[PDB]
């Protein structure tokens, strides 16, 4: 058994997190944190995911818990995700990270410390997500040379990151497979005379809407055809569960940087 | 019978016009124009839609045919277009507007001009993205006030303009129905850090790619739940044929800013 | 105040209800039932939505708990709901409806009795249904009579009734405006030589899949273009809210037959 | 240099299949066939393509040019398909086939005559979906063995067969990647109560409407999440061009049984 602290225990992932931990046989839920203005800083972890008192409160700070847990799994926002990195550096812990939206520094230093510290990070723990991957890497050797490579992507109205990380990693992939960087190619806006669309540029079309979970499409479009790679969520548990089994996966591992894609075997 | 003078007729359009006028037994292909510089000036209308000789050429310039025809189908480039209403005014013609991306000085100009000269002008010449117009008013009266509203349209790779003139219209129409303007509510881009969506903010997103002719969808999502209110085109002729019977309708009409629901009957 | 029985509070929707009602101050959560086989049967409301001890359990049988509620809500079985249909007749109750897939019989028994008890039944308590139904009918009056209309419906793998009574709904709304009757035009199925597709036809598609929470589209397509009228259902309580609103506006009202439409003011 | 003759040249592929070889500078067209009744028996081949006159003539039967062409590309009837798979096996020609609907019969005389004729049949020759069939094996590997799979597919009205061809195909490619047999798993209908959805059941809905050219969608779909791998077809000339192709690629060879993922590579 890991015993597992769960960063932003009242967010949409957190509550999510919990009753996921909770559900899995081999994952203890053990810690929870909130931002120290927190309102529910003192709360139950159960009373707050519908599954009933746990015994285990809500801290402001996990270093006031460091004697009950492994892994720390966080999906919150990037400053406080540095800061358990940080802890989880000083303390020898792991850390699995679905935090998105970090600028270009901030993943350097991830990249650097996790050659101290078991990390997984992922923008997406769905397994659905992590397939989509590997068939874009076929599809963009196949059709990718010669057809308009287009990415849409559909959230929920409180998403801050456009476009989605799940969307930005699509575009990697892809890119990857035929030898170059999204950077070289990525198009995140068209508004008034754009010109004609250039061969190689893959666009971005961002959706902010309701309450939806997410929607990724890659497109590869011919003259005559195209081929859509989809992955619709229906349900944050599909990230939460995924994420835990990545705690499970990562516990007693030594220090790399992992990827869903290696948890998944794929 | 109406006798037709197709504007820019090696056009994408401009062919699927000759060809729609050549079907239509009310009306007559009679003219024909492309640019000065076009290598098909001087080329038969008909050769260049697969109809065969039809014993008409392609012009540079509408005024040398001024006696053929009554009705000019305009879906060229705004400056053009605007050249060919000045024509109508100076000859008594009347016509026919598809093209679109005129700015709101141009725009002015044939608001202004059609006073004198019967015009018709839309977005788009098909009855579903009319019908659409329509629903989309009764939807934003139901449901605007409260869910957030997307429009996500996709186009082909040579589309110029950025979003689509019916996207705009969409817009328009939602927005007019809420007693707001678009301009006040529209957004056409999200990149980095957007925060939550306000409320109220009508989201633009648009892809190129491909040959696709087009797929407009109107979005309103409340939480748990969403209507889509989508057209998609699937052959140029759906707006070709409509421009034709617009041209046949505005045939001895007085002068009047007419749109495509007015004749429809919508 | 509006007290509530909730019929199969164990379901799918059952939970949600007995939450949406929880939740909404002008409606009482007051009774509970579940099949006198179910091992869910003596616990409390609360404990069954995460919502905590509400001091009311679950019987098997709402007839012992009659002097406890108003109103029934019974998303459940057929013959169950008729039961309670019964039970409303017998000790002067009103009942909201939901529950789908009835028979021709049993809804002529659920027609009659609707003369003697306060009723509201419709197989989609979501407003966008509800609006959709209205869409529906000016899309068919514009392109019915010459485009083909084919309704498409995916949910998830738990839903025993083919297709969903709200497909059938939109087929009943699409056909009446057109002053046909749905059951001259329906085709179910498609398999092996079916031959050229009829005009009058409306063909329905069933997908069972996921826990697909439900994806309606209505399609009206010609030669090149095609309108789509599309509700997507993310959550259940999107369809426990409007029931409890139904329940409200229910209250105290004499017999008749009414619709969420009636409910909504459409 | 490949002298062909196309089959049913008339047709909505045939004339899409004249104009593709026509416009190939690596393949010629030399025949074109129709049915005995039909009254383009006696029309140059090139005014049934809006390419003027190819000085070709469509005969009644291929027999009497027997000595124009190398291969037979049939986009026809089944019985007419036969016809001139036994005429190919009389005069030593080769044949591409692109007509769908066989009964399992008639599969077996061309499984069985294609090893004494050079044949490639397939139901889709398209790149597109010929890559799809590969995403859908990889795709079933990972998730196939816990998720529902459902195949959705729509095309015009006049399409006589259902499913499609390419629908069973992809049926085929993920049951086969299973180690199972689609017969054993195929649902192609679902009316009244279905019950519960079964675990191993691949569900098939089809769509018919329009002029849709073509769409083909695969749902491999868990709780929670769903991957759906489509293919959208705008142009018969995606099929016209593949099947040219194939036609060049196909001269000169040894009989056998060849499919479009043959002659592709993949
Ligand atoms: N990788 C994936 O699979 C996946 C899935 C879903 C969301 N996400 C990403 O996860 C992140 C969180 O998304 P969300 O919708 O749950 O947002 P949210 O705002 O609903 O939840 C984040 C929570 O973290 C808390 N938090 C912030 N700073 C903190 C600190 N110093 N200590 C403790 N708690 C703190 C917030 O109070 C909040 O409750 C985003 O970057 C999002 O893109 C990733
Ligand atoms: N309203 C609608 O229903 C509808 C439908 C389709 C396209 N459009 C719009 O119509 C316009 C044309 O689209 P397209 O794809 O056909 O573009 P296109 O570039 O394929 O065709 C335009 C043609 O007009 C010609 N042209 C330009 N200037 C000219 C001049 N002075 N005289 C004669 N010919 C001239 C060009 O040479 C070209 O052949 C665009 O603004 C587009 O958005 C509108
Ligand atoms: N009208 C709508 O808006 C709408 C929305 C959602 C679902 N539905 C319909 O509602 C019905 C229920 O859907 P569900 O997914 O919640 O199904 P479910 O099987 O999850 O829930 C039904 C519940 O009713 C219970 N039940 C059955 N017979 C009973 C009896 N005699 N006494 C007490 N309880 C009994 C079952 O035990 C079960 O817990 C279906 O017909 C479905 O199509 C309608
Ligand atoms: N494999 C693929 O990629 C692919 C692509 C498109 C269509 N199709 C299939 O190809 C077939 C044809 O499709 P279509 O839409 O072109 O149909 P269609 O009816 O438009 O065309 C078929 C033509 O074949 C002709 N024909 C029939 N019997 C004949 C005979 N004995 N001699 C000469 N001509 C004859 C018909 O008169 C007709 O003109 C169908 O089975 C369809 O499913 C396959
Ligand atoms: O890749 C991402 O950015 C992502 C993935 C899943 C959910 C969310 C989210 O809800 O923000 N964001
Ligand atoms: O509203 C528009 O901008 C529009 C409508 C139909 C076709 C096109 C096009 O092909 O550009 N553009
Ligand atoms: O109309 C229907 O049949 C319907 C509507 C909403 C949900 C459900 C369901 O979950 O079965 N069924
Ligand atoms: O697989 C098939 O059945 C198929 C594939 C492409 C086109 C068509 C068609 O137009 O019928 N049918």
């Amino acid at each position: 058994m890991v015993r597992i602290a769960v960063a932003g225990a009242a967010g949409r992932m957190g509550r999510n997190l919990v009753k996921a931990a909770h559900h899995n046989p081999v994952a203890k839920v053990a810690a929870g944190s909130e931002r120290p203005e927190s309102s529910l800083v003192g709360v139950d972890l159960g009373e707050l995911c519908g599954e009933g008192k746990f015994d285990v409160v809500v801290c402001d700070d996990l270093a006031k818990q460091i004697d009950q847990f492994d892994v720390i799994i966080d999906f919150t926002a990037p400053a406080s995700t540095l800061n358990n990195l940080a802890l989880c550096q000083q303390y020898g812990k792991s850390i699995v990270i679905g935090t998105t939206g970090f600028t270009e520094e901030q993943r350097e230093q991830i990249d650097l410390v996790a050659q101290q510290v078991p990390v997984v990070m992922a923008p997406n723990y769905s397994v659905g997500v992590n397939l989509v991957f590997k068939l874009l890497e076929k599809a963009a050797k196949v059709m990718g040379d010669y057809c308009d490579i287009e990415i849409v992507e559909a959230h929920h109205r409180h998403k801050v990151d456009a476009p989605s990380g799940t969307a930005i990693g699509m575009g990697e992939a892809i890119a990857g497979a035929m030898g170059n960087k999204l950077s070289d190619v990525a198009v995140y806006a068209r508004e008034g005379i754009t010109g004609e669309r250039t061969k190689d540029e893959i666009g971005f079309a961002t959706i902010r809407a309701g309450d939806i979970v997410g929607e990724h499409t890659a497109m590869f479009a011919d003259i005559g055809e195209r081929v859509e790679i989809t992955h619709k969520a229906t349900d944050r548990m599909t990230f939460a569960n995924g994420a835990v089994k990545a705690a499970v996966w990562l516990h007693e591992k030594p220090a790399g940087f992992y990827t869903m894609t290696d948890v998944l075997g794929l």
